C-alpha cells in the first residue's frame, strides 16, 4: 500500500467467530495454510476423521464469511473394488474402481507396482440404475479385437453391460448400459468378473451369489462379449466355486476376487488348464456390520 508499517511491540486484535464447521462427518479442521489466489482465498489444512489425521483444502472463497459455505475437499487417492490391467493398444496401465467422482472411475500409470503412481480418477461410467440399494457396483473391464466392455452389478439380481470401440479407450463409457442377465437378487448379487478362455473364442462370466451356506460364485459362458450368456455351474450345490466344492475350511464364503489371469492385458485371458481363483474369505462365525467383516485372501486351485 501507501507506506510500510512496523510490527507493534504490544498486540491487540479483533476476532471472528468460528469461520467454518467441519463437513463430511469430520471432527476438526486444523493447521491452516493460506495463499492469495486471483483476488481470493485458497486455504489448505489438516483434518481429523474418525480419530485419524488427514488433509484437505477449502473451495475458493472471496470474503471470509464465505469460508463456511464452500466445499471441504479431502486429499484422497482411493480405488475401491479395483480392476487392474495393462491396456496394450496404448501401452498404459489402468486401475478401474468405484466411489470416485462418477459412477465408475479409472486411473492411468506407467508402473503399476507403485500404489501412489496412479493418475487422479477419470470418468469410466456416469450412469445409474433403478431398483438397487447400492447403485452400480463392482465393475470389471474386458476387451476383444473390436470393442472394450464394461460389466457391473447392482445387488439387485441384474448384470449390466456397456461397450465402446477399442480405439476410444481409455475414456468414458457414458451413462447408458444394457441389462445382460436378470435373476433373483440373491442369485446375481455382485462381484461380476469376465474373462476370455485361452486359445478359443469363448468367454467366462462369474457372479457372486448369496447361498444358504455362504457366498459363492455362479459361472456362465458366451462366444461373444456382446452376446447372451449360458449357465455353466450355477447352483449353490454345484457352483463355480463355493463351500460345496472349494476345499476351504477356514471360510464358508468364497467371495469377490479374481481368477488368476495368464496375461496382464485387457483381454483378461485365463488358462483353464490350471484354473485358479484368488478370493476373499472370512471366518465362518464372524459377523456384525458388513463393513467390519474380517475378510482375507485365499486361493483355490482346480482339482483336475
Ligand atoms: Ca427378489
Amino acid at each position: 500500500g501507501a507506506m510500510t508499517c512496523d510490527l507493534p511491540t504490544t498486540y491487540k486484535w479483533n476476532s471472528t467467530g468460528a469461520l467454518a464447521q467441519p463437513k463430511n462427518g469430520w471432527t476438526s479442521l486444523k493447521d491452516f495454510t493460506h495463499v492469495p489466489y486471483n483476488g481470493q482465498h485458497l486455504v489448505y489444512g489438516s483434518m481429523v476423521s474418525g480419530g485419524s489425521y488427514g488433509s484437505m483444502n477449502f473451495g475458493l472463497f472471496t470474503d471470509w464469511n464465505g469460508m463456511g459455505s464452500v466445499s471441504q475437499n479431502k486429499m484422497s487417492q482411493a480405488a475401491v473394488a479395483p480392476t487392474l490391467f495393462y491396456f496394450a493398444p496404448k501401452k498404459v496401465w489402468i486401475l478401474a474402481h468405484q466411489w470416485g467422482p462418477t459412477s465408475f472411475s479409472y486411473r492411468t500409470s506407467s508402473d503399476p507396482t507403485n500404489p501412489n503412481g496412479w493418475s487422479s480418477p477419470q470418468p469410466l461410467f456416469t450412469g445409474t440404475i433403478s431398483g438397487s440399494s447400492t447403485g452400480v457396483i463392482d465393475q470389471t473391464v474386458i476387451g476383444d479385437d473390436t470393442n472394450m466392455y464394461l460389466f457391473f452389478a447392482g445387488d439387485n439380481g441384474k448384470i449390466y453391460r456397456a461397450s465402446m470401440p477399442i480405439g476410444n479407450f481409455p475414456g468414458s463409457f457414458g451413462s447408458s448400459s444394457t441389462v445382460v442377465m436378470s435373476d433373483s437378487t440373491n442369485n446375481l448379487f455382485e462381484a461380476v468378473q469376465v474373462y476370455k478362455l485361452q486359445g478359443q473364442t469363448k468367454y467366462l462370466m462369474i457372479v457372486e451369489a448369496i447361498g444358504s451356506q455362504g457366498r459363492y460364485f455362479r459361472s456362465f459362458t458366451a462366444t461373444s462379449l456382446g452376446g447372451s450368456w449360458t449357465p455353466n455351474a450355477a447352483t449353490e450345490s454345484s457352483p463355480f466355486a463355493g463351500k460345496a466344492n472349494s476345499g476351504a475350511t477356514w471360510t464358508n464364503d468364497i467371495s469377490h476376487g479374481d481368477l488368476i489371469r495368464v496375461t496382464n492385458d485387457q483381454t483378461m485371458t485365463v488358462d483353464p488348464c490350471n484354473l485358479q481363483l484368488l478370493y476373499q474369505g472370512r471366518a465362518p462365525n464372524s459377523g456384525g456390520s458388513y463393513n467390519n467383516l474380517p475378510y482375507r485372501p485365499g486361493l483355490l486351485t482346480l482339482q483336475r
